[PDB]
Parts: structure tokens; sequence; C-alpha cells
């Protein structure tokens, strides 16, 4: 819904503010739409052991399920790369599959341009939690 | 910190608990933890069917607050369902509070309330830190 | 099948048994195939505290790196699961795509039957060290 | 120092040789002593997403436990830092932990100089496997 959209991705411009990033000094904000249209986001948070840091998007996500949270729409992420749409990194793509692969990841470039893939195209043939079931 | 703060963080910690995403280990944690200004943010653990891309209660609490602008910490409680043992932090969740200080409180709780309560330095003597890269 | 995928099954398939699994219960081997035809092998080793263990592609991955090896042709993934192929996870991709998108992942059954995709067709529009301005 | 010492000191020095590090350029290596005599080497490896690296001392122990090996002595860090002697990460103490706390971490200087101290000193009131035991 544009509505939506639009608020979406200026939430997750806005979230890139808070990054924590002095090691890489590079921000990236995220937000997330859940089912009944509530907005979570989030932002990059580094830790001088580099493994330590967590992306934006699992900061989005990890905050909205911690709030009861599982039904996800949307997930919008904004860098200040301006060359390219910023991309979820493959751990970020593994948490947002465990909630589903049907639902839309918007990659955004500086001057709002933007495109848009499902969970699904982002990470074929995926791991989840199918393989421990039974 | 103030016993009335201690009790609002004992309660938001276990609260907290509530909402963990834990189906495969059923073992649910919750983490509250106390800013300089008296706000309080709450977390819980969010597991992942790949096992390593799960993330701790403290850190979903922490991450939470300084997305949203908080860095200043007095204080972090967790809460488990191990009534034996107070729970612990592991150690990268004690390496994630480092990031933020050394001095600050974090009270291992038991079910009924009882607690140990030690400062990131006790749980972490000698750590690596953003001074390793200065 | 060709020699050099005879080799990554059987050793992928062997690799598991050193797997250090026992929160998951859920053993997996893979083994890395180098440009000059070494392989690194590896398994999942997991944490009591959950997110701390390892995958066993990036067991195999950092092993190779860790001894000078980068250039990596193929890497097979192993599982007990029967009727499933086993996947590299996200984060394995990851780690796969920092060391290039141009090679191949097995992912098999205990049978010895296997679905082959790139590390490009795992990971599209990937994240990497572009994001970055490291490729200068 | 014991030859077991010296040798441990030596290659953890020689694995920060192999250090996958462009984003940090800090390069750390680490050296794994097994109670039967052989050490397993192991450094950093980054990853253009910041997360998705690992830690010298976590490359040694996976490798070790990879190979059959669980039954740990020591280890060893090393790191181009002359002001401060290298300390492990609270993750690999965690790592570290999982299999026991009565062990040695040798935390050096580029110089030779080092302090030891026990896993169990590096991470008290740990948490770990104990903690998930299904009877309690
Ligand atoms: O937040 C992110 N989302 C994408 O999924 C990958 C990249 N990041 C973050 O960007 C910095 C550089 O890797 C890191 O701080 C890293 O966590
Ligand atoms: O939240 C936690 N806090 C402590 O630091 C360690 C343990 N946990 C969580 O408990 C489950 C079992 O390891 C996992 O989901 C794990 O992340
Ligand atoms: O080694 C793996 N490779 C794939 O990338 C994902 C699954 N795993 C491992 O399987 C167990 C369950 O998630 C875990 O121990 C986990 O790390
Ligand atoms: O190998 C390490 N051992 C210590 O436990 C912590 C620091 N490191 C590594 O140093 C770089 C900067 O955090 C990173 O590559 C990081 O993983
Ligand atoms: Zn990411
Ligand atoms: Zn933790
Ligand atoms: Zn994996
Ligand atoms: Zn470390």
């Amino acid at each position: 819904e544009p509505e939506h959209v639009q608020r979406l991705l200026l939430s997750s411009r806005e979230a890139k503010k808070s990054a924590y990033c002095p090691y890489s000094r590079f921000p990236v904000g995220a937000a997330l739409l859940t089912g009944d249209g509530r907005i979570f986001s989030g932002c990059n948070i580094e830790n001088a052991c580099y493994p330590l840091g967590v992306c934006a998007e699992r900061t989005a996500i990890q905050k909205a399920i911690s709030e009861g949270y599982k039904d996800f729409r949307a997930i919008a992420i904004s860098s200040d790369l301006q060359e390219e749409f910023i991309s979820p990194c493959g751990a970020c793509r593994q948490v947002m599959r465990e909630f589903g692969t049907d639902w839309a990841v918007y990659m955004t470039k500086p001057d709002g341009t933007f495109v848009v893939r499902t969970v699904q195209e982002l990470l074929p043939a995926s791991f989840g939690p199918e393989d421990l079931q039974k």
C-alpha cells in the first residue's frame, strides 16, 4: 500500500541516523512493516570486536519480535552508499526467512530510487525451520 | 541503583521473557536495561533454525536502546526459567555490554527474585575493547 | 560422477562424523575444494549459547583461509536429512561470497544425490566488498 | 620459557601472517595446544559484513574440533598491538568455555611478553552447557 510504502521508506532513512558504526563509518537503517500496519525500525550497531556487531535489518526484526510481532509484510533498507542499492547480507536474509519467504525487501539508494525483491528471491532454495521439523 | 528501579528492571525482564522466540532450545530468556535518564528497554532471545543466527535477550535489549538513541546504561537485569541457577550473560553479551562501558551493573536473577549483581568489568576482566583499535 | 565430485561427496560425508552438535543433534559436514585440488573439511560446532555456534561450511572455509588458501572451486554440504538436500544458511552464503561468486555449492542427500548452484545464484544482488568500496 | 610455551608463542605469531583483515587492518593470530601436544593455528577472517567475521581464537578451536580434538591445554593470542597484551573477546571466551574452564590463555605482546589467565578467570560465573542440561 502506497501510504505504507512511503512511511516505511522514510522510517528506514531516519533510522540510519541512530547507527553506531564508528568502525566502518557505514551507517545502515532499516524499517519493517507488520501485518497490522505497525512499523519497527533499526540500525547497525558495531562492536570493537567486529563479529559482535549487528545489522540494521536484524535490529528492526528483533525489536518487532520482542514486542510480540512476527507477521511481516515488508522491510526497507537504507544506507549512504550512492552507487548501489543497499542489499541485505546473507545473515539478515536468513533471519528474514525465519519469519516467511513471501514478503518484500525494498533495497534503496540515498536518492530515493529502489528495487524490490521477495525474501524467497533473495534466498533461493533456503535452509529454514523445515530442516529441523519432525 | 534504587530498589525501585531494580524492581522495575526485574518485572520488565520477566515480562519480556514472555515474548521469547525460542522453539529450538525451549529456553526463554528476558532482559531489561536501565538508561542514565531512567528509561527501560527490554528484550528476549530470538532464535533461528540456523542456531548461530539467534540473538540473546541482553543484546536484543541493548540494540533496541541504541536504535532509539540511548547509549548511557546504568544496569541490566536478566531472567530465565532456570530455578536452580542465576542466569548469567554469555561472553558475547558481556562483550556487547562492554562496548558501552565497564562500570555498570548486571543483575543475574532466579525466578524467585533473588539475584547476584556484578559489574561488566567483573564479568569481563582484562577485556578486549574499543581501545585495542585506537 | 567426475572424480572431484566423488571426492567432494565422500569428504563432506566423512566430515559430518566430527560434528559437535549436542544441542540440535543436527550434524553437518562440508568439504571445500581449492583451485589446486586440496580439500578442506569442516563440521558444525555448537555452543551452549546457541548464537556462538559455527556452521560446517564456515569451519571448512575458515580452515582453508587460515592455511593460506583463498581460491575456491566448490563446496559440498552433507546432513542426516534423507529427504531434503542440505542447503547453506544465509550466513554461510555471505562468507562464501567474500571469496567469490563464481564457484559451486553441492547440496546433497545421504544417498549421494545432489543439486548444484553457484554462490551468485544462492546470494543474488549480494552485499559484499563493493559496499565498503574495497574493490579498487 | 618452557618448550611448549615457546611453541605456542611462535605459532601464534606465525598464524597472524595468514589473517584476512582488510577492513580492520588489525591482524590476530592464535595457537591452540592440545593435551597430546598438537598445535592448531588460527587467524581472524573478516567479512564485508562486519558481524560475519571470525576471530583467531575461534578459527583455531574450530579447526581442532573439526579434526576430533577437544582436550585443550592452552591457547596463545598474538596481535600487532605493542601497547597492550591482546586479550580474547567475550565471544571467544565463551567458545573456549564450552570445552572447559581450567585451561590457560596466553595474552601476548609482539615483544614476546605475556600474561596468563585461565578461561575461568577470564569468564567468571559463566553461562555454559550446564544451563541447558535436561535434568536439574
Ligand atoms: O547493517 C547492515 N546491513 C546489511 O545487511 C549488511 C551491512 N550492514 C552493516 O554495515 C556495516 C558494514 O558491514 C556493518 O556494521 C554491518 O552490520
Ligand atoms: O538470551 C540468552 N542470554 C544469555 O546471554 C545466553 C543464553 N541466551 C539464550 O538462551 C538460548 C540457549 O543458548 C539461546 O537462544 C540464547 O541466545
Ligand atoms: O552447519 C550448518 N550449516 C548450514 O549452513 C546451516 C545448518 N548448519 C548447522 O546445523 C545446526 C542447526 O541449525 C547448527 O549447528 C548449524 O550451525
Ligand atoms: O581475532 C580477534 N580476536 C579477539 O578475540 C578479538 C579481536 N579479533 C579480531 O580483531 C578484529 C577487530 O575486532 C576482528 O577481525 C576481530 O575478529
Ligand atoms: Zn546484515
Ligand atoms: Zn548472550
Ligand atoms: Zn550456515
Ligand atoms: Zn574473539
